[PDB]
DNA sequence: TTTTTTTTTTTTTTTTTTTTTTTTTTTTTTTTTTTTTTTTTTTTTTTTTTTTTTTTTTTTTTTTTTTTTTTTTTTTTTTTTTTTTTTTTTTTTTTTTTTTTTTTTTTTTTTTTTTTTT
DNA sequence: AAAAAAAAAAAAAAAAAAAAAAAAAAAAAAAAAAAAAAAAAAAAAAAAAAAAAAAAAAAAAAAAAAAAAAAAAAAAAAAAAAAAAAAAAAAAAAAAAAAAAAAAAAAAAAAAAAAAAA
């Protein structure tokens, strides 16, 4: 569910009874877009080049 | 002035191909039906002192049939080879980010004309 | 000849989509190491076999830990209410083979035309 009540976002992911929750969260970080890689590439025009 | 040769698009309608309407089979999806978990209380089950008469282990000795035993020849075990499956590098493809180039649609409102049905 | 529906005029309401360019991630499909599994060789520990043996069940009998009886008291589990999880039953569906209608090529032959001969 999503419960974003304009008081900060709130995505509720209820975990099943036969699960640890931390393992589910680690799997979500590994697989889903809860963790992303930001590739820095600092290119800018210096003296018009 | 009359008469002669040639050229193509039409009378074309039929053969071939394409396009457009169709409906059998394996993959989704909503329903009922059966596995799970938490409370009340409830007679009911079950934990823990005391006494008691019991029935199996430890003095001692006996034997016999399972523990000794050696040896032949099997046959499971191991070796090499090859096939089948599993699993991971490799490659390919696709999506999102932010400024650019391009486009495309659905309805109100009135009045008049085409364009089908009865 | 009556009814009905499309379409077009111009100011209004409101939407949708395709690509380029680089760099990173995520699916998804392949070669290729790598180890189970299986067929077919020789090979070698185990059962057989036999004689020979001595270690633990019987038997006598005391006695000492015991399982039933009695009592008090604690409170686990069972059945009845509700409330969720998860799987077969049945029905539906999108591509997909089958059929039918329209576009392009085909030549047989002639109307009209253009051109030229004597």
């Amino acid at each position: 569910r999503d419960e974003s009540d304009k008081d900060g976002m709130r995505i509720v992911i209820e975990v099943k009874r036969d699960a640890v929750g931390e393992v589910v969260l680690n799997n979500l970080y590994s697989q889903t877009q809860l963790q992303v890689s930001f590739g820095i590439n600092m290119v800018a025009l210096h003296h018009g080049q």
